[PDB]
């Protein structure tokens, strides 16, 4: 239960707009901006290329999709992410079962439409085509975002 402020935060980011205009439902990039914003986490600017870019030269890469969805439900927060020719994508990773014991559960928007979005209910492994799903980073950042349980 320790992600639990992660998967608030996706829930709070989902029809938050980061760049004016365009709601991060419809941009990945910006839905994973909102959700560091609300934790506190500081991120490298731009669009999936540029933020998985950033993420590479500054963030500790995990093994395995496996070891993602470990450290969120820890209460890190994790980004899926892989460059692309034209365009990248990114997701945030939190608990929960592996797809094919492999692919963890995700948060992600998409300018893509609906098959690049998941509010908690695809997989990492579903919304990256099989030719990608295996070639994914995963960044953890280097402290835990979420709190203590409630004391009272």
């Amino acid at each position: 239960s320790l992600d639990q402020c992660i998967v608030n935060a996706c829930k709070n980011s989902w029809d938050k707009s980061y760049l004016a205009g365009t709601p991060n439902k419809d941009n990945c990039s910006g839905f994973v901006q909102s959700v560091a914003a609300e934790l506190g986490v500081p991120m490298p600017r731009g669009n999936a290329n540029a933020m998985v870019d950033g993420l590479e030269q500054s963030w500790t890469k995990l093994a395995s999709g496996a070891e993602a969805a470990q450290k969120a439900a820890q209460g890190f927060l994790v980004i899926a992410g892989l460059k692309g020719r034209t365009y990248g994508h990114v997701a945030v990773v939190i608990s929960g079962p592996l797809y094919r014991q492999k692919y963890p559960m995700c948060w992600c928007g998409s300018i893509a439409g609906a098959v690049g979005q998941s509010q908690g209910l695809k997989s990492v492994g579903q919304v990256w085509n099989r030719t990608d799903r295996d070639r994914l980073n995963y960044y953890v950042y280097s402290l835990a975002s979420c709190s203590l349980p409630r004391a009272s």
